């Protein structure tokens, strides 16, 4: 599985000061193996150590028995349910190495997935609308021919994920890829119209938990609610559900980050620990505001902020009106995540992003053309370090742009650095619409619209909300009358995620050529 390689004496650095340990990921979940402790809670189902390990293997098995190879890849779709867990690290003990799509994600998302990584294997869910019935699968299945098996969770036909769950694996012995090779992809935010994705590999991923598990002090008493969608970076690893494992505790799920479904189960399981993205915690808030008993809520002593920058105003009152200390996450998916710290003071928790996980992440800020600027200054995030990528995958035309001669990646963040050291997010330079969190790579979308018969140019930009810190704008020159639900029903019959929809779309008589700086003003 091609990727870009750390420079030797980067490796060997790495390995020197040890973050990279050369273990595989599987070595998160078996350290457990023999554990009964409690690891996962989905509704009314509690999975141990032990059995989470057991269901692993079963289902690796059961998939080598069906034909799937180490250095194949796979495409994965599952929410926020066990099942999610159970097949990463089977997948993770084949030395197969997935892409997890959002449950959200729709055709044109896992089109593009399974069209740059050639999945032997499909995993899906028949609660999903693409997947309840077989239809679009055929089609599917037709359009990608490495697809050989497929497994589907609530099933009950011939392709039942539970079956091959349940089934005890017979003589199963683990083929996890090299620890410096790919153990899965990630998705990136986006910047471009078509999607790019991030190979990770074992020494680099681990590191990531790893360290963040000590800067977050998880130990065998962390219960994390994992309520935003559960196979995004932030909810995987920073320090996530895997950090979680990693340190013994108990992940709780939740199907989305709602107040009336996520304050019962905080009481209920005393979580100690959760993960959100700024409208959410807005919303918990007003929940409060609106009655909810802040008591549900005692046994929650970290909450972390990330995806979005959470306003100083917002971070405050959660101490204040919550009662737990706050953690900002600052982080990407292709790498580098910045941490405020549990014994930071109240200013840099408040005002700041806070900084590298690793001594060894390198971060400078950059001018227009590429060169340093002094402290204070904004400019344009540039970094590498032990856990940051070197490439997208096959993407040699990408890859020349998103890396300077040296290697360091430009997140296409702007940021300004303190004297001490802390990171504050000050603007964006990288195409992109931050929708509460969620990220909207606005050419993907302008290209879908411009295939409207009656839409000449478009332009897709963010605007203020107060809730959702961003919401979406289409601005279209068209040839005839033209409705937003009119662009909504188009958009989603392209097969988009339902957040890319746009939350507003506006007919203009012109548009100036798209320059979008220039619209702003
Ligand atoms: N592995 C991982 C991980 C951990 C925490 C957050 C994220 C994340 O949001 N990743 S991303 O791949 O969806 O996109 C990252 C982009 O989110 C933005 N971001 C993110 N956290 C902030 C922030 N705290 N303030 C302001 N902008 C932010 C920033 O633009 C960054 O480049 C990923």
């Amino acid at each position: 599985i091609p990727f870009t390689r750390w420079p030797e004496e980067f490796a060997r650095r790495y390995r020197e000061k040890g973050y990279w340990q050369d273990l595989p990921l599987t070595d998160i979940l078996t350290r457990h193996a023999a554990s009964d402790s409690i690891a996962v809670i989905d509704g009314e189902r509690q999975l141990s150590y032990r059995e989470l390990n057991q269901a692993a293997d079963n289902l690796a098995c059961s998939l080598r028995r069906q034909g799937i190879k180490p250095g194949e890849t796979a495409l994965v779709q599952l929410g926020n349910v066990a099942e999610l867990y159970i097949t990463f690290f089977a997948l993770l003990k084949l030395g197969v190495a997935p892409v997890l799509a959002l449950f959200s994600h729709q055709r044109s998302e896992l089109n593009a997935y399974a069209s740059q990584i050639e999945p032997a294997l499909l995993i899906a869910d028949r609660q999903h609308a693409l997947f309840s019935g077989d239809d679009f699968l055929n089609t599917f299945v037709t359009e990608h021919s490495s697809i050989r098996v497929v497994q589907l969770l609530n099933d009950s036909g011939e392709h039942n994920l539970q079956d091959a769950i349940n089934h005890p694996a017979e003589d199963f012995t683990a083929t996890p890829s090299p620890a410096d090779e790919v153990a899965y992809f990630q998705l990136s935010g986006g910047t471009t119209g078509t999607p790019k994705l991030i190979p990770r590999t074992h020494n680099d991923y681990y590191y990531s938990v790893r360290r963040s598990v000590e800067i977050c002090q998880f130990t065998q008493q962390t219960r994390y609610l994992c309520a935003i969608p559960a196979a995004h970076g932030y909810a995987m690893s920073s320090p996530g559900s895997l950090g979680v494992f990693l340190a013994g505790g108990t992940v709780v799920l939740a199907a989305d980050p709602s107040a009336t479904l996520c304050f019962p189960l905080i009481e209920k399981h005393q979580v100690n620990v959760t993960a959100l993205v700024p409208p959410a915690v807005s919303l918990w808030l007003q929940a409060l505001i609106e009655g909810e008993s802040r008591a549900q809520l005692a046994s929650l002593k970290l909450l972390q902020v990330g995806g979005a920058r959470l306003s100083a105003t917002l971070a405050a009152r959660i101490p204040a009106e919550i009662g737990c200390q706050l953690q900002q996450v600052f982080g990407m998916a292709e790498g580098l995540v910045n941490y405020t710290r549990l014994d930071d003071s109240a200013e840099k928790i408040i005002h700041t992003q806070g900084y590298p996980m690793c001594p060894d992440d390198e971060v400078w800020v950059a001018d227009a053309e590429g060169n340093p600027l002094p402290q204070g200054e904004v400019g344009r995030l540039m970094t590498r370090g032990p856990y940051t990528f070197r490439g997208y995958y096959k993407s040699p035309q990408h890859n020349a742009s998103a890396f300077d001669a040296n290697g360091f990646y430009c997140s296409g963040d702007l940021i300004s650095i303190d004297p001490e050291g802390y990171i504050t997010v000050q603007g964006r330079e990288k195409d992109q619409i931050n929708r509460g969190g969620e990220k909207i790579a606005a050419e993907e979308i302008e290209n879908l619209l411009l295939r409207h018969p009656a839409v000449i140019y478009a332009a897709l930009v963010s605007m203020e909300d107060e809730l959702m810190g961003e919401k979406s704008c289409a601005y279209l020159v068209v040839k005839e009358p033209l409705r937003a639900v009119q662009v909504r029903r188009f958009l989603r019959e392209q097969g988009i995620a339902e957040f890319k929809l746009p939350d507003r779309v506006e007919c203009v008589d012109s548009l100036p050529l798209v320059d979008k700086k220039q619209l702003r003003q």
